């Protein structure tokens, strides 16, 4: 297995998938790594599963109909999945902890929202359909790019979103378009 973590990229206490090389703090993989279970297979394995068992499940899909979809445990772990992907990026720190808003000629956002807040509203059960989590995780770069206005930190929102996005039509196998 590798010797660095695959979503922070630091060695520490690492648990190792036995179905793949990869390796996780027990923090970092979502769901938190579990206390038993020999083997164990991570989230990437998890999801490869799905796809084997369910090859029509990567036909192209409408966004209208992936985001009502109810939170049963294949679509939980999909979220749980992208989720992660967006941690993978280490320009997700910006985005983790809770933000404050204390900028000349702007105003906070009225609805605040962070990874680590969707990170445990995933983990509570909290959302009923895949809409209510991709709700907030597109609410967490617009708040960003409102507030920052014409700063260049604006930035950081788009480069961020742009990885949510393009890991939602993968793993939510979203139909092709130009
Ligand atoms: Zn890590
Ligand atoms: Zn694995
Ligand atoms: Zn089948």
């Amino acid at each position: 297995n590798s010797n660095i973590c695959e979503v922070c990229n630091k060695w520490g206490r690492l648990f190792c998938c036995d179905t793949c090389p990869r390796s996780f703090h027990e923090h970092c993989h979502i769901p938190s790594v579990e206390a038993n279970k020999n083997p164990w297979s991570c989230i990437f394995c998890r999801i490869k599963t799905i796809q084997e068992r369910c090859p029509e499940s990567q036909s192209g899909h409408q966004e209208s109909e992936v985001l009502m979809r109810q939170m049963l445990p294949e679509e939980q772990l999909k979220c749980e999945f992208l989720l992660l992907k967006v941690y993978c990026d280490s320009k997700s720190c910006f985005f983790a902890s809770e933000p404050y808003y204390n900028r000349e000629g702007s105003q906070g956002p009225q609805k605040p929202m962070w990874l680590n807040k969707v990170k445990t509203s995933l983990n509570e059960q909290m959302y009923t359909r895949v809409e209510g989590f991709v709700q907030d995780m597109r609410l967490i770069f617009h708040n960003h790019k409102e507030f920052y206005r014409e700063d260049k930190f604006t930035r950081l929102g788009i480069q961020v979103q742009d990885i949510f996005e393009k890991n939602f039509r993968n793993i939510f196998a979203i139909q092709e378009t130009s």
